[PDB]
């Protein structure tokens, strides 16, 4: 097993969806056919959303990212092995934009 630190690069893309690129991280030692995503909120925490995404993605687009409210994002590479380097991102979502410009 050979993986690594975080690897998700946030980004607000359109409107509340950020934009958090996978970047391909240390393989455990196979190459990964799906990646799989799990987010939740942080105001709530018993339920966890689930994201499937293509080996060759590299990037996920979430929508219904309220400015007020955090989630919590748990990205897992899975391989030949199963699951290898994941990568726990968290960060809050900012105040509604005066700016609508970023």
């Amino acid at each position: 097993r050979e993986p690594s630190p975080p690897s998700i690069h946030g980004q607000p893309s359109s409107g509340k969806s950020f934009k958090l690129s996978i970047t391909k991280q240390d393989d455990g030692g196979a190459p990964i056919l799906e990646y799989i995503v799990k987010y939740r909120s942080k105001d709530k925490e018993d339920q966890w959303l689930e994201k499937k995404v293509q080996g060759n993605k590299d990037h996920i687009i979430l929508e219904h990212l309220q400015w007020t409210m955090g989630y919590e994002v748990q990205i897992t590479a899975a391989n030949r092995l199963g699951y290898s380097e994941p990568t726990v991102y968290e960060f809050s979502m900012p105040p509604k934009p005066n700016i609508i410009k970023d």
